[PDB]
């Protein structure tokens, strides 16, 4: 059940890719929600965070280490930012290939609508 | 940087109720829960901010997520769904300078950002 994210990874549909290595691809979100909104995803199809196992841990860590790098080069590192992963209906997960959202460029919070 | 109370939680130097701990990570309930499940997963090493992460941390960072997934399932929220959030510095609203992943769930969580601008 490949999603559009695998075609993005493979440069078979256009996207603004900001970083890629053998574990991870990062690209700008097509419907951004903050001045910076970048997605960082594993190059392998893992549909939900429920599907992760210990073998994925390096790629999972790289997603965070890559978001940090990207936060710096976006000029958002000092003022700050948020990283978010959504899972299933309560999380609002829309694409079934795991993704960390990097959000920033302005004060962001609260974590959840009250 | 100096240690936060989380260090004393991890080291069991302070009274606590740890939900999970291994070589790499520790998890415990937030003191001010923002959802029916609100559990923090943190590395056992002081990393003040996400800006302080390096390659050598990638295994512990990955463990934070595989552990979040394990806890979400133990909590009965894995199928319904959940959010993992990490906050950094002022714009993220980071209150404690030891990195933490928030596992939030137990209800429909609303928009990913309530202030959507
Ligand atoms: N660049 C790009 N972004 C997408 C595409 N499809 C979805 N997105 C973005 O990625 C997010 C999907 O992550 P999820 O909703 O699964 O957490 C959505 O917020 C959406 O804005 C796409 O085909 N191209
Ligand atoms: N159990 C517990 N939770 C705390 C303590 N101090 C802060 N917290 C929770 O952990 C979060 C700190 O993470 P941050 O705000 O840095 O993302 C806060 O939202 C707060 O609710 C504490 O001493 N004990």
């Amino acid at each position: 059940e490949e999603t559009i994210f695998s075609k993005i990874i493979r440069r078979e549909i256009p996207s603004d890719i900001v970083y890629q290595d053998d574990l991870v691809t990062a690209f700008r979100d097509i419907s951004p929600q903050a001045p910076t909104h970048i997605l960082i995803i594993p190059n392998i199809l893992i549909p939900t965070v429920n599907d992760v196992s210990a073998e994925h841990e390096q790629a999972l860590g790289r997603m965070i280490t890559v978001a940090a790098k990207i936060a710096e080069q976006e000029g958002i590192a000092e003022d700050g930012y948020r990283l978010i992963m959504n899972t299933n209906r309560h999380g609002g997960q829309e694409v079934y290939h795991i993704a960390m959202h990097l959000l920033g460029g302005r004060p962001l919070g609260p974590m959840l609508a009250h």
